[PDB]
């Protein structure tokens, strides 16, 4: 697997970032791990906490074409999580969302290619799955052209592969620690948007760790997703702190009920496994692959034509307790 | 007798469909000072004056994907038609940055430009595949109308408007399955290409569409998604029609291509306002100067929707008889 | 000669286009061609017709240089006969015109150079020759551009020639054919803009062969010119519908009596052959080139100092006839 | 009593040969509000405003290749005077896409940055060579000259009127060959360089041009190409001229050196408007708003030419004298 | 009564140390029609929005570095605070371009743009170690002052003014040492870095100079760079402060970090006016639109400095007791 | 040393330009230099006095990448001496400084990693130590760049070291050569904006000699500082022609009393040598390096604390006569 490799991380700062360094740190032989993303404040942070020789920080942004390509010189493998996140925000700010998150992609995918990569995982979310927010729409271009990449093919082969999982528990401005954070000053109430508000939930560290077993399947070209258990927001509203009232209080900008992790469209080109699933390119490469063998052996077989992975019509449940035991 | 008096007009990509119909009808049924042409192929625009050979036409050539040049085209215009495209599903599937370049770079500069030249009011085409997509065309297209609809926030005292008409197929046009399945039937009929039998698709004419906009664009406020009521034309039947009997092939699912197209996501019902012939998908975003999207500048008033609806083809009241589409052949 | 190459040829949806992709898929070995052109339209049209897994698609525009670099990864060969040739609209639309053609023609030349294609072919028109409208000057520079291309020298080298040849009879939007849609529509008349107005004549089947020879012959510098024969409009208006009467029109936008094909000022760099011409570079490269020697053993021999290649001075002429038998 | 009273002009490379030139006989005879220089070197651009040292002057560092420069040079400018460029032949035949990104992509430029400060009147310097092109320079020339042209199309409350002055060689001006004539017979008389004996040029003063310009800036429309009737000087005489005696040499045809120098072409004459003393080549294309170019601005009457006419220099009728020069010298 | 009355105000990085306290002392000691924040980080800014929660703010996600959206971002704007920057001194050592980028064509951009808008007043933030730099850091900072002051100049209906305010280190800033040296000594006090015994910092409160902006807003002419009289602060006893007794550890000179910091170079004093608690560095060029620095829009008098001055941090008169610091902590 | 390498120096048509192009001509085998400047003027009066084919004329901006990179394919060594250097221009077009000085080293940086060129030696200048106009603000920008160079480290080493003397006596728009052609159209007076104006002072060729040694010496990465003689302003007016007046005219705008060569708060990382100085990198590289050994076996030891290589606090002092003998 990996050793002596070198590993670039778009804001690598961020949550997963961190994690995924950590975990790259003391799990395996990487050579050397580096971080790009723009915040100086959060590198000399980050930089002080990960007092490792390991470590390189290159001060960057992914709109930039040439910083990457000079930041890219001698990596080995690539994961991208860079991004504008904040639907809401996006909303408001549809260009930047998109400036970074597409063109910020292709970007990425140019200065991987010129300076030989040999993979590249993206992150994708569950909101790029029939999405309605600009966030979403964004993020399957992004998905859109990362497989697409598998297709170049010059002196130096890239694999180009995404990783699709939904809201991680407990992230930098998330609900989970919002729903505590009140509680502490005192809160009021419990707003909850709707009763049927569902969706996927993973960890941190489930996450980062889907990632690095992604590459050691990975042919180039796939769409892993885990298969990660369902939470009703009536269910944990309890947990964070029932005392409190919840005064219901409709729906944000760009929100849906559930979140889509494979399209029922997408059936076709679904394969299950155990713990995760692929869904195989739209495209033909000029050079084929069996995505039915991962790179690790392992047999995956199609799904039923009537097909999808929605939030609610899933079948795991995190117990209105079991993310507390998380917390 | 509300008219686009004295105006000068500039659509995108008016060389294609629906620009050459929207052109036509255009010119025939109003006063328009003159129309302007912006397209990048020369070929067409050259068959195009011939074509039309109207004193009221200009032509530029130009990629929308050029924003000083835009800048140039629009100056001097007050309405605005964006038609500019890359639409060919799984062309964009293998072309992913191009689609992207034109659809989304296109329309930003489209607006950038619009603005810019304080353009009064501006029309940009959507297609149903930008309802919750899976294909990246119809997600450049999400991020299109999304471009257009906050692009109504700027305030600048020039106040432009920007609203999204979103439809689907278009019985034959440039290019589709509805002429290749004439040509066909049309050459050598023993082979006819399908993918599903569940496949179902809005089909609205190359002319409801062009009217529907020149509508959109007399009772629009800013900011919508004008929504035309159509008919869904389950293909099966679509079948007998461009050839009543023929061993038909069904090939495969081309890359990217959904098997039921939404006009209306279940998500965003909350925003649509229903109205007697279409319908209003209000801005997901609050804008400054905010509007009641219920009173078209028409009048006409709206009630919204049942909160659960999902205008989807498959799940479409009317439908289209076997013949009623040989009445459009 | 060419083998198991790749060949990427800009504007393939073109005229010369289609006639040569067919011509280079039935007489030659060429493993893979390649259409680099911007409608999706004409190559999803294209594509269909040509049901040939030789083919390959690449949606694109000239005035884009990223683009390009990416296209023309792994092409042996690149024929470049992308361009706006309309002279008309040209004048109205200056930019367009010198961006697709000057600059489309630089991008195509550096896309070339990185990835180390060895030959390229750039197509030029006898409007280049002592020009008087845009069209003629911004090809006279893609000419200029192309043949100073030869002095790069990287560790990879490229041989850049031109080929210039007339009017291609009857073509998308000509003469010839458009004398013909009007006695079918029922035409009033026959407009003859002149009755000096000379041209000279070749088919698209001849220029298409003229250019597989040069790639044989080329040392790259050489602006290889055929000796075509030369047509009096006068003498064609007849073929194409005697029978209606001829309005004379006057003289459109750009147009001139007669074409040239090698300038009067040109003479001393040319060299006589037996089917072409060719007109050796003004500049001295690094490493000199004997164009008296083509790479297929052939001798060419100077002119006369007062030579000059004029459409009517010329001394072949295409019957009032031989242009039915080709119609 | 016409003049170009308080107004602010800029001139595009004002810092060589016609620049300078101009810039003195504008501070000279007209009273203009105050003159820019723009131009890339900063050594000459000192030595200038020391050379000048007059306070109606200001100078800007920048290439014409720079737009959102050009668009602050501009910037309150009345009349433009565009004479910058890459004018070394052999040297654009080994550099062409410098001579191009220069030249034509220069002349874009200071037309896009013209018409955004809704400058007044701007006249653009083309050369004989851009007749019936065969180098690159020339070529980069003819489109910059069709660029200039063509902007006299764009409408808006600009009206910004576009010119070209075309003329040919100038007696000994920033190293050419008439003080390269000198400056060898000025140190070691035995070997003068040579092309051909019928080589022809026509030749005007650095001072006859300069008025000449500023005589087209008063008597033009927009969109005319101005051509000043001058002699034509075959290069012989012009031998014995910057040496009486000396063993000359005929080295050879520099790259891409024509032979007869055009100034008005044979297939362009029914365009052109002979007067009194100097032509008038109109546009090749139709504008919105049309003009009578037989009348200047001034009144001067024209007729058209010969329908065959091509004003070459070797069909020149007038000539200069191997004396008429050294009355230049 | 002086204020900043029913007026839009844009400031770049608003989301840092002086930004968020600029935003606060504003709405609360002026009423300014409205307030933009422009910066790029997602995170920070909705940490900002809730954090305030007040209907006079306005957020925009954005790039100095990007002149199209910095056009959009000021439209509409009057005065400007350019407080976006990279100012972590050895990073900015390991990368030159990224600071480069950022502060020398981020304030290029912003200028660009305010001028487009034409926005009243312009100040922009500098720092001590902009004067006689040897960091990157400072170098792009001189730079930056340099345009800002430069940009005075430009002369259109727009009549922008532009000056700097440039002052030391904020008293324990958005990580910098001083809550640095609390976060140890508050949690295993036993190793303080260090790096001479000399080394001597100006100190400015994070209000002083927030203040100091505000007030320099109101008495500015446009090209001053305007410097606070502030305390200095031998780094020794700013030790026994943040922890009285700890075994400190002299670590090493970071690089590019000076010494001693100066506010005001020894070859510019010429150029320096005195002031009761202020400086005005006057520009070290001549403007067409002159103007008399001694006299504040506030009506305060100056008189010039010594010719030989030199307001260097060490060779400061006033300085801080380990207390007077205590009492800011 | 240098041999069969090529040469490209940007600016090659400036005073340092010619009189380092003459010498590396003369007194090495530097198999071709390049020329790399704007002026076609001067390029084509310096090709006929340079009449030699071991020279090559690019036309070209250092504001270009394209043209950097093309132009610098195959070079081996790299001069920097292109720039805007008159100090009160620049600050009246602080942006064209900028775009020349800065993004012209960038440029210059970026194109030569891309064509692995070996050496790289920019020309710095005293006006950048402790600077406060603009033109040397920008200057310790390109150094700073030109240092950082060296962390880069692709498939091509490449060693980025910098020059930094001080006026060259006698050039281009100087003073001695401006107090000369003064007297010789009868100079009413001798203006001396002050009497304690001390200034470096070192010729053409002792700098076109102390670049050609410093390849030789560099590891890449220093600063290299020549110690030069010191004059005063005031036995500097004597000389020149002590005859006529001096009418003090003050202070021009951005000139210093004195200028710094090596900073005070840079005394720690500097090393004397005999002839010059080094002045240590204040970032550390992927790779150290020991800057106490020349390439040249040269040993350098420290300096003293309160260290600081003034115009004025200098030792050398060129005699009142001195530089008549220089002239
Ligand atoms: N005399 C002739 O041979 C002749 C005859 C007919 C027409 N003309 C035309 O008249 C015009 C002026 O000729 P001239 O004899 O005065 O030539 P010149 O002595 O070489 O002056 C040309 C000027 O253009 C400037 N320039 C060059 N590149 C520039 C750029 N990229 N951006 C901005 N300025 C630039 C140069 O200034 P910097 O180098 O400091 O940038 C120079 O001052 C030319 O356009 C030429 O085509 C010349």
């Amino acid at each position: 697997m990996l050793d002596n490799q070198t590993i670039l991380i778009t804001g690598g700062t961020g949550s997963f970032g961190k994690c995924f360094v950590r975990k790259v740190l003391d799990t395996t032989n990487a050579k050397k791990i580096i971080v790009y993303s723009r915040d100086e404040l959060k590198q000399s942070e980050m930089a002080m906490e990960f007092n490792d020789p390991r470590m390189r920080f290159f001060i960057g942004d992914v709109r930039d074409l040439e910083r990457l390509n000079y930041a890219l010189e001698g990596v080995d493998i690539c994961i991208h999580a860079a991004a504008l996140k904040h639907v809401p925000i996006a909303e408001y700010n549809p260009l930047e969302c998109i400036k970074t998150n597409i063109m910020g992609a292709s970007n990425v995918i140019n200065a991987c290619l010129k300076n030989a990569i040999s993979q590249v995982i993206a992150l994708s979310t569950d909101k790029a799955a029939n999405p309605i927010n600009l966030y979403g729409a964004t993020k399957l271009c992004s998905d859109k052209l990362f497989v697409s990449a598998n297709n170049f093919k010059g002196s130096s082969q890239t694999q180009f592969s995404v990783v699709r999982y939904g809201n991680v528990v407990g992230s930098r401005g998330s609900v989970v620690p919002f729903f505590k954070k009140l509680v502490q000053n005192k809160a009021s109430e419990i707003p909850i948007t709707d009763i049927r508000m569902t969706r996927f939930w993973i960890t941190l560290d489930e996450g980062v760790s889907f990632v690095l077993k992604s590459l050691k399947r990975m042919h180039g070209g796939e769409i892993f997703v885990p298969k990660i258990p369902s939470m009703k927001m009536t269910d944990l509203a309890k947990a964070l702190a029932p005392n409190t009232p919840t005064k219901i209080i409709g729906i944000r900008p760009g929100e849906k009920l559930h979140e889509v992790m494979i399209p029922k469209d997408e059936s076709h080109l679904a394969l299950e496994f155990e713990d995760f699933f692929i869904i195989q390119p739209t495209i033909s490469f000029q050079t084929p692959k069996d995505y039915t063998l991962t790179k690790l052996h392992e047999k995956g077989q199609k799904v039923a034509p009537d097909f999808e992975y929605s939030s609610h019509n899933n079948n795991q449940w995190l117990e209105p307790d079991d993310l507390l035991k998380l917390l």
